[PDB]
């Protein structure tokens, strides 16, 4: 027995519908008892942020559910002021208990187009991050299943507590699955993408960039799943699996790259193709305001039984035991909170 609180659509020959997602959102009464929202296939342009604890969407299909809107760090407000990362989301959750399915959520920032750009185009975006999918500190047992989200860099902000993503597509090119959550990926395809702007035998991006704390355990764990590029274009070995994000952050004495967000990506059981060439190092600004350069070798960066051409086995990049790779169940990463659609 499965009922819907309200319906999403495009037609007005549906009848009792909303005409936007946010509308529908907005029309929830206050509190924390469940409300699910059917979502019609067309494409929504609009940005979201869920501040309503035990909020579900569900979508008419992945392929024709769409929730778009185009927004990088750089764009400008009304004030003049940037949008920044974390503003520049398409859908922000700052809720507990919130599930999608079966929709697609992207960035529509043009990052080619903009990248194509005269270095004298005063259009010319430089902050380029431009995030499809942000679970915030306030985000906890987030469930993500049959979702597609899209976007180039940073496509997916993951902060605070669990998210967990099932059957899902995620794209994009730098840092594209970023933050310091516990976020479990499980029979997901991660889609690497061509990059036009960058010279042959340069890097075109990182699949993660996790900021995860030292004293948590789980952070970025990828299971089951595929690491794919785009298209035959996307060359051999310019894609990293990681690179360790020490976010800046405000300390006591001063503004800088955290030192203690030593980041953890664990990748079980996954299929990569030969765009892998392994993990990386990034950098940051010090308490001193000089250069400071984290290395992987320094951070939580592991694989077991990776597969497909890109899982080559070096002193480069570090392998579990079996063991070491029961420790990454979903039972252990998720702990007590089992993801379930309403
Ligand atoms: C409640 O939340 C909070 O606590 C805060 O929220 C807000 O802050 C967040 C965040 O917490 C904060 O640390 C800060 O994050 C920024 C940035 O917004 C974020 O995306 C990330 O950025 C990194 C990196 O630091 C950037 O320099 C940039 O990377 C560049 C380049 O863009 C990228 O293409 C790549 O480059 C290529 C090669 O790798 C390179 O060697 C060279 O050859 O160039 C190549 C090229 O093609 O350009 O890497 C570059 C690099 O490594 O520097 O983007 C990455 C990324 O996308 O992940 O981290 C920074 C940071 O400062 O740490 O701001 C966030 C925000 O939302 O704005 C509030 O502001 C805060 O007050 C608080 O509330």
């Amino acid at each position: 027995a499965t009922t819907y609180n309200a319906v999403v659509s495009k037609s007005s020959s549906d009848g009792k519908t909303f005409k936007t997602i946010a509308d529908a959102i907005a029309s929830a009464p206050a509190g924390s008892t469940p409300f699910v929202i059917l979502i019609k296939n067309g494409v929504y342009n609009e940005r979201l942020t869920i501040t309503r604890n035990n909020l579900h969407l569900k979508g008419e299909s992945r392929n024709g559910a769409v929730i778009a809107a185009a927004t990088a760090a750089g764009t400008l407000k009304s004030d003049g002021s940037k949008w920044g990362t974390a503003g520049s989301s398409t859908i922000t959750i700052s809720a507990k208990d919130f599930s999608a399915q079966s929709l697609t959520i992207r960035n529509d920032f043009d990052f080619p187009a903009n990248q194509a750009k005269s270095d004298s185009d005063s259009s010319k975006i430089k902050d380029t991050q431009a995030v499809a999918l942000y679970v915030t500190k306030s985000g906890d047992r987030a469930y993500f299943k049959d979702v597609s989200l899209v976007g180039y860099q940073d496509t997916l902000y993951v902060s605070g507590g669990r998210s967990f993503f099932s059957d899902c597509r995620i794209s994009g090119t730098v840092d594209f699955i970023f933050g310091d959550g516990t976020a479990l990926f499980n029979n997901c395809d991660l889609v690497s993408r061509y990059r036009a702007d960058v010279k042959s035998g340069n890097v075109s991006g990182y699949l993660t960039a996790p900021s995860t704390n030292i004293n948590q355990k789980y952070g970025l764990v990828i299971t089951n799943s595929r690491v794919i590029r785009e298209s035959d274009s996307v060359p051999a070995k310019s894609y990293g699996l990681g690179r360790p994000w020490h976010p800046t952050t405000t300390f006591s004495d001063g503004r800088y790259a955290d030192p203690n967000a030593i980041g953890q990506t664990v990748f079980l059981n996954t299929s990569m193709d030969n765009h892998i060439y392994g993990w990386d190092k990034m950098s940051g600004k010090d308490k001193n305001g000089n250069t400071i350069w984290f290395n992987p070798e320094d951070s939580r960066f592991f694989e077991y039984k990776s597969y497909g051409a890109g899982a080559t086995v070096s002193k480069d990049r570090r392998q579990l035991t079996d063991a070491q790779a029961a420790e990454y169940t979903q039972s252990k990463v998720l702990g007590d909170w089992t993801p379930t659609l309403p």
